[PDB]
């Protein structure tokens, strides 16, 4: 008694849409860091009828029976998670729960200090995440600033982690954990000096590498698992899995861990968990131990090394001069436009790319760089020859831009009325489309 | 730079658990009452592209640009939500990103009260929620009795809601939310004395009918929407979406809660949303509206009666004695079995329940119910004339049940050590299989 049709017969208008979608992902060229592009495989299992199942608890430990095929799902992936981090499942345990990044976070947390317990994070300006602990001027933007005490360390004014300052601020504050791993960082973490930190205040070690899990799997950077008592990890971003989240806890370093971080997922926090993501993370992870994804994280590298340089030598200048991986921060201030512009201006020809703060700017208002990435233009088979491509397009916006705004003003409402039309614009995104809708897309 | 091949090539270890879990479905009869059936195309959707994109924000009103498709997916969503629940664009708003149920009432119950603030739900032992404000003595088990300060009204020992103790508790405690609408819970719910109420103390009305939330939708159960400021449900139960949830908001009865409910889910609590999930639901109401639904959900209503009626004419106890919706409780005590023993013999013969408390039951320790419901089996097809069988398949496990445990003693470990190799039931769940195996499957 139910519906068999295909999504196409059943409702055109949404195949409609979803069709068009499809159309400029393909047709795009996709700088947004923490996106990435899922095989059909991932996407087979999260369409699968393994999410029919309430499967609350843990493997072995369900609340509800029928659950011996959901419980071999949940344990493949656990194991294949610590394999992938190349970390011992007698003193490293995961959970595989948790729906997304921010929710990962939250819990986390919660397990390790309880509510109106203190943390540290870097500022949301500054490269961190909201989940960081971020707020306003008494606005409490993100639960973390709510649910427990916060303080947000910056940045220099290089553009890197004020080591200094985090101490200053740690026995200032005394914090109960200090996270590090990024939301924006085009650098490498010191997580043996943020330890040594974390010591002096007994302090937790939180490291949140969502948006560099591949190269910590990979050995390319520094091990946080080496210093950190819980790591946390996106799972659609470089890994390129599906969207979900995954919590690492060091219980050999810690007493009763393994229970915290269990038990803030569930019941703390969730309900049923989704076992089709949990299919999906368990189906990547397994593609991320191939040294055939260390052969793609590499490239992921070795192109954003390659885009650094181009931008460079176009004369355009990056937040710290460069990378140590797949994430560039460009600083506009020499070109009097803000991120805000060039963002429209890229949309305007198929470039996805993002707004981002720089140490100078003050307010979160009008950010005077963009954040830019490799990992999803390296799935779809660019190499470190094609950068220079997407570096002379992107500094063919950057001077649109500036002639645009020497038509149009600096409001962004009268700027965004000078895109469409713009002869150059259509010149320039029809190269985009031409170059983007031919590359390999899974 | 990926591997485009299948998941039965790229990955056989999985695809053979996912075949097996599969088969085991195809081979249950589930009476699961929050379970159902997704139809091909809802898995479509949520195996769709539409995840590889970061949409932060509301329509119109991202963070990223390239969200146009995006856009035009959330609010064809919204949409087609205000439709299905009979309620206007003009009175009443929709969030459509919460991950899943337990997010979407933290979610909602923070918009709503804040940090510190008062809640009261229903008790879990009485039918309640875990994110109703769930605790045990000293041990605040759900986040929504340490994020919030909670009380917790018990049923009558019928079994209804004790609308009196409900009043002699909220003028005691002065909550600034009262929350109805269950997880087991066999009756309609009186939505005008839960107003009532609120209004005497100054609180809001906040329904959670996910798991009643289609006969809301078709007008054959009270409606929640004439009284409530907030109503909550998930779109995996009845509703038969996939893993997700609604959040509605009554804005013509209160102040900026669309402000208020829209940022307790980004960025308070959430960050990307799951397009897919979104994709998925707006799939699913499009089905919810049509009448061909009702129908479903009609069969639902008729077959659960039959199945009540069946079982009362075999003597056995429903707790209210009957139902008004999908969901019956067993109340066990007369053949001196527990739920957790008939759940244990109903997994040896491929029938899903779960074990569920009755009035009379101290603690959560060894529950004396079993709580069973018909979307389900509905949706695989079964009508009236299917319920007595159903019905006497579950006597012939009590009766083993009885048998085994005058077998084997008391304590559950013993007890188990029966199952296996038992020839009624080796007998009893072929007889399942057969039946089971042969029904229209999604
Ligand atoms: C470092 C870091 N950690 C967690 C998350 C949350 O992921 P969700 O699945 O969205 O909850 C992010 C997300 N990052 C976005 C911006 O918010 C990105 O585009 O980088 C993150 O960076
Ligand atoms: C009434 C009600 N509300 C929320 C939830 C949470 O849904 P998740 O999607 O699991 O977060 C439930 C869940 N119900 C389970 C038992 O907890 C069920 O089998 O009924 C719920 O009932
Ligand atoms: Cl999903």
């Amino acid at each position: 008694m139910f519906n068999n049709e295909p999504l196409e017969q059943i409702d055109k208008e949404l195949h409609d849409i979803l069709a068009d979608e499809e159309k400029r992902q393909r047709e795009t060229i996709n700088l947004i860091a923490s996106e990435n592009l899922t095989n059909g495989a991932v996407r087979e299992c999260l369409g699968n009828r393994v999410s029919n199942k309430y499967s609350e608890g843990y493997p072995k430990k369900r609340y509800y029976g029928g659950n011996d095929f959901i419980d071999k799902i949940e344990e493949l992936c656990q194991k294949r998670a610590l394999e992938a981090f190349n970390v011992s499942d007698e003193e490293w345990g995961v959970n595989v729960q948790p729906l997304s990044g921010s929710a990962a976070n939250v819990q986390a947390l919660y397990a390790l200090v309880g509510v109106k317990g203190k943390i540290m994070g870097m500022h949301l300006c500054s490269g961190g995440h909201l989940t960081h602990g971020f707020f306003d001027e008494k606005k409490k933007v993100s639960i973390t600033s709510d649910m427990f005490e916060s303080k947000l360390y910056k940045c220099n004014s290089q553009g890197y982690v004020d080591l200094d300052a985090v101490r200053e601020m740690a026995l200032s504050f005394k914090p109960k954990v200090i996270i590090c791993g990024y939301t924006s960082y085009p650098r490498d973490i010191d997580y043996q000096q943020f330890r040594q930190i974390c010591d002096e205040v007994n302090a937790y070690l939180f490291a949140d590498i969502s948006h560099i899990s591949s190269f910590v799997a990979c050995n390319i950077l520094n091990n946080p698992f080496l210093h950190a008592d819980v790591v946390t990890t996106t799972t659609h971003k470089i890994l390129r899995g599906p969207r979900s989240a995954l919590i690492f806890f060091n219980k050999k370093r810690n007493p009763g861990i393994e229970q915290k971080i269990n038990s803030a997922v569930f019941p703390s926090f969730q309900g049923g968990p989704h076992n089709n993501k949990i299919a999906a993370v368990a189906c990547q992870l397994k593609e991320v131990h191939s040294p055939a994804f260390k052969e793609y994280t590499q490239q992921v590298l070795l192109n954003s090394k390659a885009l650094a340089k181009a931008l460079i030598s176009k004369q355009i200048d990056l937040v710290t001069n460069g990378t140590d991986n797949h994430l560039i921060v460009v600083d506009l201030r020499k070109f009097s436009i803000t991120g805000s512009k060039l963002q429209e201006t890229c949309n305007a020809i198929n470039v996805s790319l993002n707004k981002n703060t720089i140490p100078s700017d003050v307010d979160c208002v009008s950010p005077s760089g963009v954040r830019i990435g490799t990992p999803a233009m390296t799935t779809r088979g660019a190499k470190e020859k094609d950068m220079e491509f997407i570096a002379d397009v992107l500094a063919r916006a950057i001077k649109i831009t500036v002639d645009l705004q020497e038509q149009y003003g600096k409001k962004l409402v009268d700027f965004k009325k000078g895109l469409p039309g713009n002869a150059q614009l259509q010149q320039l995104k029809q190269e985009v489309v031409t170059w983007a809708g031919a590359l390999p897309f899974p």
